[PDB]
């Protein structure tokens, strides 16, 4: 009759959580129904993930749906892979092969080389995080080394108070009059830097940002004051497609109330990915159901030694890397590893009259552009 | 008291190290009770499974290594649990409570030494992972010293290393760091000799702790201009009498322990013991009664009282002695403070001292 399946919710990740719901909604059938169990926690907290997860494993879950940060993804990957439990999860993409996590986003340092040599920059910054892992910086540094880059890369993830040392960012950074910036980090901390070209110094429209990730038209990136400066970006829900815009029309007329974070125009890609991880598990278990391979038993202590994987886990995991569907974010598709494959990225630019879509960038390492 | 002390999988000499210290000095007021674990540590499973089930057994203190993957187990374990661990792995960037990091940081001294070298323009090879927070010390630092960084995480390794030296002759630019393990080290080395003219006019800087521990003499070089960096001086008593015992001590009973020299990692560990001795030594003498076992399960059962970790930390933290590594004194995160490191230059004589780089300035000409 019902699969348990868990959901490791963020603290405050609203509307994702909505959109989760409304695709357990969406996709929910007369031949099962998912239970899920959800647990709202620190992500970046260890401990917590370790605690929410042995919390779902004891209560038997077959998948578990949820998120984790660079600080806690190794804990992640390590008792999934130990105890041949399913992740699947909207975080960035770990590199590196994993057993047991299903990716639900996309690489992009691909489309973002391809982006560079597009624009034929050969000179600019890249100002990082390393919140989303810093395996774009690896990519970024060995194809300055490799096609002839000089790169000014530094972590401005270090941040206190002294905006004295802010204005000492783009003090040094017009030390070889660069204006090309590419900015890999959290919404923030974008927000501050450009806000430091404007308010501290000129020429603003000088500049040219590459926003390095997949929600240039979330709502709130182009809420920001960038000047008459240009501006890049990528995007990976196309709210011109079909399949979007009959979902947007439902979510932008759901009660607020009812659902914190809907009621909108957009949706950011987290959420986005959310909705599409309940099609993709939905899929996954009628897969099973279909070879009548049976979910099913005892799974108490997660910290058992030995340790005892589930049988009917590589099973699941099986089903989940086999699945291929159209969602919110283009195909979905995976490999082995549980890789995002055959996705296109959307490639962004912002002009007078809104965000124009200039090319897209297929995961067979193309950039394409449009007339 | 119950301590317990967690090691990666053969790691001997450290191990063993770890032994002569307990030894040497559990004198007159108590011996330490070391529940041990040879565990896989990137395995952040295991090493959950370890902390905690030391955790049971009451342990107030855990000594022992992480690494890049098992570092937040760690790091969230101990300030959740408030148990206290000692470690000679790399020293965390960021505070972190109930951390103890043995091992000086060493991003200071390199970046200091590249400007000594008067280098703007030079190459950088940094196999994951020590941290990579080194690499971008030197790229942050670059941005400000002006220097043109040419970035090569050898941590992939498939072959293409004559590709690298081979590309790096383009700008026929000779001068390099090598930030990685010892394996990648010999590696990358003899490469420079075969299909590499010239391995001479090049600069090589070991960015690592343990310049004469392992094989420096077992290279040609080639050129051979090498420097790196020594956080243990055989010119020193201290260092020459415990040697002295470790020059005769059976390879049997302990393995790894009969060389004239040691890996910088085995020296940090026997500190550690002499740290944590110290420790309780002072807490006793104040007459703070701590106490006290049985402690449930670690998911479901609450953290040792902060009130008494505190307690432990703050006197591991107040610990100032002399050791193995140096002078041994830590701030309030627990990292080192007021060490010197060693500045070594290759030479036909052999490895020599020529300068030190003080925590509390920079870098000097002996």
């Amino acid at each position: 009759n019902s699969i348990q399946i868990g959901g490791l919710f963020p603290r405050g990740a609203d509307q994702e959580y909505s959109a989760f719901r409304v695709g357990m909604v969406q996709f929910s059938t007369s031949e099962f129904r998912l239970t899920p169990h959800i647990d709202n926690l620190e992500v970046a907290n260890s401990f917590a993930v370790t605690n929410a997860f042995c919390s779902q494993f004891s209560r038997g879950v077959y998948a578990i749906f949820g998120f984790y940060d660079k600080k806690s993804v190794n804990t992640i990957t390590s008792f999934c892979g130990t105890l041949h439990v399913s992740f699947i999860t909207p975080s960035f993409p770990t590199d590196g092969t994993h057993p047991f996590v299903i990716q639900m986003r996309p690489d992009l340092k691909g489309a973002l080389l391809s982006l560079i040599e597009y624009y034929q920059w050969d000179k600019f910054a890249y100002l990082y995080d390393s919140d989303r892992g810093l395996s774009t910086l690896q990519a970024v540094l060995d194809s300055a080394a490799e096609k002839k880059w000089q790169v000014t890369a530094i972590n401005v993830g270090n941040i206190n108070n002294d905006d004295e040392t802010y204005r000492s960012l783009f003090q040094d950074l017009e030390l070889k009059k660069e204006r090309r910036v590419i900015l890999d980090c959290e919404r923030d901390k974008v927000n501050d830097i450009v806000d430091q070209v404007i308010t501290i110094g000129k020429h603003v429209k000088g500049y040219h940002y590459i926003i390095a990730n997949l929600g240039f038209t979330d709502g709130d990136l182009l809420k920001i004051q960038f000047g008459g400066a240009n501006v890049s970006g990528f995007q990976i829900v196309d709210y011109d497609d079909s399949l979007v815009s009959k979902f947007i029309e439902r979510w932008s007329t759901l009660e607020e109330k009812e659902y914190p974070g809907a009621h909108t125009a957009t949706i950011k890609y987290t959420s986005a990915l959310t909705y599409d991880a309940v099609q993709v598990m939905t899929e996954a278990f009628r897969n099973l159901r279909k070879q009548r391979i049976e979910i099913s038993g005892n799974a108490g202590d997660c910290l058992a030694n030995p340790a005892v994987p589930w049988g009917q886990g590589v099973e699941i995991e099986r089903a989940l890397k086999q699945v291929q569907v159209e969602g919110l974010s283009g195909n979905i598709k995976f490999d082995q590893n549980g890789k995002r494959i055959n996705y296109t990225i959307n490639i962004m630019e912002l002009k007078t009259n809104g965000p124009r879509k200039i090319g897209y960038w297929s995961e067979v390492d193309k950039m394409v552009v449009t007339l």
